[PDB]
């Protein structure tokens, strides 16, 4: 049946993004709880590397998944992803040491890569009508956005209420439901390593990566800054990230509707500028109510950048080279993985050497400087 | 009495910038009865006003603000009467230079007087905004006045009317300010070269100078590109830059109101970014109607930057140094005059060398890259 595959891909992507969003409120609070005041400055570098682990492992593992799907079909690598995410979910709840969380994040990265590639390939293979295929991708990405929306308040809110191991056991039980649903189941062109050889696609990917880095580096160091300065309760740390998702969804909807009238490159330029301004204004708030504005602006900005830059990548891939159903997926996935691997990993050294606001100033200046480079993309030729 | 001091600066900036923009309709049509020689006349006011400014700033410390303002009145009246009668190239140069020196005197003295009378930062954030609004109104209404008077009632009429308005302004100034005695300011202000070692003053001056240079480089090179590219009639050249003036006026009053509430540094940052984006999107239009948007954005953002950076100089000089406001506003007028002088003299050479779109791209990129540096003015450290 054509449907069930849509539901299983939905649940897999939702659970993966939920795990990514839920890991952020809990790990620094877990490190605070074990010792007992901040010993965090020694921790900051240690807390980071752990977050960039999944990005680096997914980047390493992504090229190998290509021919593996061709050799042994699509159903087999999907089953491996569910098992690996189940192992990671079980390991997260029962882990007590820092070393276990590292292997948990690495396993989550491997499972995420396998599940995403296999699920998108299976969704492409099941739908052959040539028109409902786009609707399938739209529903799947909407489910991913819904998982992003739901994940952050989940772990932070239901950590101090029903204990620590609960939000990972719930994810494990949800993953088991995904396995049962998927258990009862049943044109090559221009590879990615040559697609990154033209300046237009490189500028587009760089713009996406530099827009995403502002929220990439916010995860490891924002909760620690909150407990160090603002003196907020432990259940508001994940609640503070709701604007970054709600504004992102509102922006992507409105700007996917509206960006074609006034120009895509203008949308991307304005988006990078507002990312820079929001990241500059983030470390000025002295309470949780001060993070509502800059976070919402940053989410709206990232929505503007993504919704204005994905069609540009698609048009550039179509006009010059040959394109497939998911050529844009690989190019954008390299951007997100590159950002999540470089930003959080290098941010620990910056936070240790110099203060927190200097990292935000650096990110804002980098975004504002890279913003004028989107003029290159207006009317590309060849 | 502090409300009448703002009326004097409003009238002084209204008539002084009236004679600046009234003249560009009438000069190149009279001399025809070669483009470079006509352009150098337009840069005469800015070239000499820059040099007079360093000698005018510290002079306000010793004799007060009334005497320089009366001198600017007398010089502007002499300039307009010299304009109304002379009819040669050599006699249309000294008059422009006199207009420049009078504008320098009036601007520096008026800004210093407004800063001294209005002490509160929040309350000082509106008087300078309304003064810049008066400047915007003068720049807006000068050109059509000169065009219609030259078309209908000869050439001497628009300058004679300006002379009569100048006499009215002088009578008003003698009535309100009493420029008849020399009053020395008690506080000995900091020397001017010491102020240039201040990073925050330099950043504010750089922001004002870059924004005004970006706006000023557009007027002398825009009509040439219009004729070269879209083949427009002559009558739309003046009307193309009208939205810039209107948006500048609306922005200057509205954001003089809103800068204190929303923040000076955020206002300067957003204004410089908007100026950069507008300058970047200017050279893409293919018809007259496509320039309505970018020009309006440029005017709004330039009003943003001017209204934000006017009170910041006084706030810095009050926070870190002694309380005398002549020198830093002389610096701001120097930035304005440098921006207005660099453009008209070299615009044709730059466009013939690299081209109009590259010039617009460079200006927008410079503004965007400098825009991060306004974060430094959020909270300067105070003096010991
Ligand atoms: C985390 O997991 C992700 O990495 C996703 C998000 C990354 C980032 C983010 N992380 C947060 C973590 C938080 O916790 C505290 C709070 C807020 C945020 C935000 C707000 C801002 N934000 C954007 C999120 C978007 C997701 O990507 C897509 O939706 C997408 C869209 C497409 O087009 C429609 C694609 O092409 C078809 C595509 O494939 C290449 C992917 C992206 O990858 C799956
Ligand atoms: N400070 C006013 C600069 C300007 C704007 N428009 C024309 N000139």
């Amino acid at each position: 049946s054509r449907q069930l595959v849509l539901v299983v891909v939905f649940v897999a992507l939702l659970l993966d993004n939920m795990l990514f969003t839920v890991v952020v409120p809990i790990v620094p609070t877990f490190l605070y709880d074990m010792e007992f005041t901040g010993f965090l400055e020694e921790e900051i570098t240690r807390v980071g590397v752990l977050f960039a682990s999944k990005a680096v492992m997914q980047l390493l593992v992504n090229p190998f998944v290509g021919p593996l799907t061709n050799r042994i079909g699509y159903h087999i690598p999907m089953f491996a992803g569910f098992v690996i995410m189940f192992l990671s979910t079980v390991m997260f709840a029962f882990s007590g040491t820092y070393t276990l969380l590292f292997v948990a994040r690495t396993l989550q990265g491997i499972g995420s890569s396998f599940s995403s590639v296999a699920g998108l390939g299976m969704l492409a293979s099941v739908y052959t009508d040539d028109h409902e295929r786009g609707r399938a991708m739209g529903t799947a990405l909407g489910g991913l956005a819904l998982g992003l929306l739901v994940g952050a308040p989940f772990g932070s809110v239901m950590y101090e209420f029903v204990g620590k191991s609960a939000p990972f056991l719930i994810l494990a039980f949800l993953a088991l439901l995904d396995g049962a649903l998927q258990l009862c189941i049943l044109a090559k062109g221009t590879p990615l390593f040559m697609l990154l050889k033209d300046p237009y696609i490189l500028v587009a990917a760089g713009s996406i990566c530099f827009a995403n880095m502002g929220v990439a580096i916010l995860e490891p160091t924002l909760p620690i800054w909150m407990m160090q300065t603002m003196c907020s309760p432990k259940w508001q740390l994940g609640l503070a990230f709701l604007p970054a998702s709600v504004s992102y969804l509102i922006g992507t909807n409105l700007f996917g509707v509206l960006a074609n009238k006034m120009g895509r490159w203008l949308c991307s330029l304005i988006g990078m500028l507002v990312v820079g301004t929001s990241l500059l204004c983030v470390p000025l708030a002295h309470n949780i109510f001060g993070l509502i504005g800059p976070n919402a602006g940053l989410g709206l900005a990232i929505g503007m950048v993504d919704s204005s830059m994905m069609p540009i990548m698609g048009h550039l891939v179509d006009l010059r080279h040959t394109s497939v159903y998911g050529s844009v997926y690989a190019i954008a996935d390299v951007a997100f993985c590159m950002g999540f691997a470089i930003g959080p990993s290098t941010g620990g050294a910056i936070v240790k050497a110099i203060g927190f606001p200097w990292l935000m100033v650096i990110t804002g200046v980098i975004n504002i400087v890279y913003a004028p480079l989107c003029y290159y993309l207006r009317s590309p030729p060849a």
